[PDB]
C-alpha cells in the first residue's frame, strides 16, 4: 500500500518538519564554499599517517585507548609551541571534529533548562548544536561592520545570564577576530562558561585566546580544529583547551571510546608534520589579501578577514548572485546574510577563477548612493 | 586550582563518575567481549592500502552520508541473514554507542522515557541519561532470561517511548525468543531497539526479519566491535525502515564518520567471511568452558554469545579479586553472586579454568 514515512514514526515533535543539515552534493570545477585547506597532504604526511595506521591496525580487535592520552599530549605540545603558552595533556580534550567537542561541552554545561548566546551573524553550527542538546539559543546583534558590538553583547549577557556564551574568533562568516579587550569584557560578565571557537586560530595575526585560560579558569574554554589549516577535515578531529577540571567534566558526557585507534594514530601523524602543513598558512594569507585587494579594487565591499575566507558584497540579491557564480562554475557559500556571500581562499588558479567571474558579477552590486 | 565543583556543571551531572574500568596490566584479559584473534596480514594490508587512498584527500570533508559503507553493510547482512536489505535500510556511526545516542536523540530525550529489562547492558541506561531520556527498569526472570509477562505489563503501564532489548543479552548471553520479542513489539507505543551486538554468535535468526512486520517500531543495532574483531575502528550500525534513516539525518552531527573510518571499515567488510570463520571455534570454546565450569560445581547461564555469566559466589566482587590476583581479568557486572567471563584463546580459557578450580571453594553450597 504505502511505505512508512517520517510522519508515521514517533519522532519528537520538536524535530517535525525540519530538514537535515548540509548543502546538496555538487562535483563542480571550483569549490570555495567550505573553508578547507586547498593544498592536499604531502606524500611524506600520507606515508606517516599510513605507517601510524598500519602500526595500530594489528590490534583492531581491541578497544582503543579510551582517554587518548598520546594524542592529547601531542596536541598540548603543538599548541604550547604555537602559542608559547605552557599546556599539557591535562588541559586538552579531543573528539570527532569540533562538532563533537561542542556537543560534549553543551551536554556538560548547557542542555535542558539552560541557555546559550551567540552574537550574529556567526557560525551556523552553534545554534544547531545548541538545538541538538536542547540548550535554548539566544541571539544578540554584531555591529553594522559585522564585528562585535561589545556593549550590546555585554548587556545581553548581563540581562539574560546565559549558561554558555559562544564567541567565534576569527568569526565565521565575517572573518574578524574579536579583540582581547572585548573578549575580557564578555568573560567578566559571563556567569557560566564562554566558548571561544578558534577554528581559524592558525590563520590569525593575533594571540590565541588560550593565553586567557589562566586568567579565567572557571569560565573559559577554547576550541580548535584540525579541519582547516591542518588539512585534516577528512579525519574529523577537534579539541579544546581549558583548565583540567573541564577535562573531568568531558569524561562525564563523552561516549566511552569515541576516538578510534585509527583516528588517534592518523591525527598524531598530522601533528608530526605541523610545521610542513602550517608553512602553507603564509601563502593562503597572501592569496586572501590578493583576493581582497582585487575585489576592493573592483568596487566590492569586502569585510577584512583574519581567516582563510572572505565575506563580500553588497549584492542587490545575494542568492541571485550566488546562482550566477554557480553558472560560471564557482561554488561559494550563501550563509544567509542579505547582500553578502562567503568565498573560501583556494589555490591561486581557483582564486583567479573566482575573481574573473566576480568581474562580470560586479554588475549586480547595489548601485552607489 | 579550580575543581569540578567550582565549574558550572549541570546539577544532574553532580555525583556522577565517568564510565570505564581502568585499563590494567594483566596477563589474561577476559573482561571485554572482544574477538581474541588479531587481524591477518591480508586484512591489515587492505585497511592500510584503503586508508592511504583516503589519506590523499584528508584536506576534504568526508562523504556526509557514508553511502558506500552503508551499502556494503547491507550486502554483508543480506548474505548473512537472507533478508534483503539495501543502503536505504542502514545507518552507521562511531560504534553502537553513537548509534544508540542518535536513536535516543530522535526518539527519546527530554519528556520521554526508555525501558530496560534487568540485568542487561550497562550502556543503555548511560546513553539514556546522557540524552536526558528517563530510565525505567523491569526485572528479568530468576533464570536471568526475559520474564515476558512482567516486561509486557511494564510497557503497557509506563508507555515507554523506547524499549531496549539486548539479544543475545549482555551480561547473561541469553537470546530473547521471537515470540517474546513479538509480544513486546505489539504493545510498544514508540520504538523498540533490539541490540544485536552478539548476533554473529547467535544460533537463532536475526531480528532484522521482523523489521518488515513492525516498520514503524523496530530498529535493530549491530556492531563491528565483537565477532568482527574491529573494536579499535569504532563502527556500529542500525537496520530499520528507510524513514528511520531520515530521522538519523536530523540528529546526526554532520560528517560524524571520518573518511579514514569509512575506508577502514569497508576494507574489514571485504574480509568478513575470513574474519567470521572463527565464530564456530569461539562457540566451541565457550561450550567447553561451560561444561568444565559445570563439572567443578559452578552454575553457568546458558549463553548464545562469546561469554558466560557464571556463579554462584558467596562474594562475587571478592571472587573477581581472586581471579585478578591469579592473573585473570574477567568482568564484575554488579550482579551479586555472578561474574562475566569472555571466551578468548584456548590458552586463556585454560588459565581461567585452572584458576576457577581453586576459586570453586568460594561457591555457595
Ligand atoms: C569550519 C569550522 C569548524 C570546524 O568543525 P569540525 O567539526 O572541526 O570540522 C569549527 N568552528 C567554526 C566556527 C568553523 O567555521
Ligand atoms: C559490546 C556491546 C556493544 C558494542 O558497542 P560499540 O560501541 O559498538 O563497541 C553494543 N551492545 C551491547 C549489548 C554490547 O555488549
Amino acid at each position: 500500500g504505502h511505505p512508512v514515512t517520517l510522519d508515521d514514526l514517533p519522532l519528537r515533535a520538536d524535530l517535525r518538519g525540519k530538514a537535515p543539515y548540509g548543502a546538496p552534493q555538487l562535483a563542480v570545477p571550483v569549490r570555495l564554499n567550505t573553508n578547507e585547506n586547498p593544498h592536499p597532504p604531502t606524500r611524506a604526511l600520507v606515508d606517516d599517517v599510513v605507517r601510524s595506521v598500519r602500526e595500530a591496525a594489528i590490534d583492531l580487535h581491541r578497544y582503543p585507548d579510551r582517554d587518548a592520552v598520546a594524542l592529547r599530549a601531542d596536541l598540548a605540545g603543538y599548541l604550547t609551541a604555537q602559542t608559547g603558552i605552557q599546556l599539557g595533556v591535562e588541559n586538552i580534550w579531543a573528539a570527532n571534529g569540533s562538532n563533537e567537542i561542542l556537543q560534549q561541552l553543551l551536554q556538560a554545561f548547557g542542555g535542558p533548562g539552560r541557555s546559550a548566546i551567540g552574537f550574529v551573524p556567526s557560525y551556523s553550527m552553534h545554534p544547531i548544536i545548541s538545538d541538538g542538546t536542547h540548550t535554548e539559543w539566544i541571539e544578540a546583534s554584531r555591529a553594522n561592520d559585522f564585528g562585535l558590538d561589545v556593549d550590546v553583547a555585554v548587556a545581553a549577557v548581563v540581562d539574560r545570564k546565559p549558561d554558555v556564551v559562544f564567541i567565534a574568533s576569527p568569526n565565521n562568516p565575517s572573518g574578524q577576530s574579536v579583540s582581547l579587550p572585548d573578549l575580557c569584557k564578555l568573560l567578566d560578565v559571563a556567569p557560566g562558561i564562554a566558548i571561544v571557537d578558534e577554528a581559524y586560530g592558525e590563520f590569525s595575526s593575533q594571540p590565541s585566546a588560550v593565553s586567557l585560560v589562566e586568567e579565567y579558569p572557571s569560565k573559559l574554554v577554547v576550541t580548535r580544529t584540525m579541519s582547516k589549516a591542518f588539512a585534516f577535515a577528512g579525519g574529523r578531529l577537534g579539541y579544546l583547551i581549558a583548565t583540567p577540571a573541564v577535562i573531568d567534566a568531558m569524561l562525564l558526557v563523552r561516549l566511552p571510546y569515541h576516538l578510534s585507534s585509527v583516528t588517534q594514530a592518523a591525527a598524531r601523524a598530522a601533528l608530526r608534520h605541523s610545521d610542513d602543513t602550517l608553512s602553507s598558512v603564509a601563502a593562503l594569507i597572501a592569496e586572501r589579501e590578493r583576493v581582497t585587494t582585487s575585489l576592493n579594487d573592483m568596487g566590492f565591499r569586502v569585510i577584512p578577514s583574519d581567516a582563510n575566507f572572505v565575506l563580500f558584497g553588497e549584492f542587490a540579491d545575494a542568492p541571485a548572485a550566488w546562482r550566477r557564480y554557480l553558472e560560471a562554475g564557482i561554488l561559494i557559500r550563501d550563509v544567509g546574510i542579505p547582500g553578502y556571500l562567503r568565498a573560501t581562499t583556494g589555490l591561486a588558479e581557483e582564486n583567479d577563477a573566482f575573481l574573473r567571474a566576480s568581474a562580470r558579477i560586479a554588475t549586480d552590486l547595489v548601485p552607489v548612493t
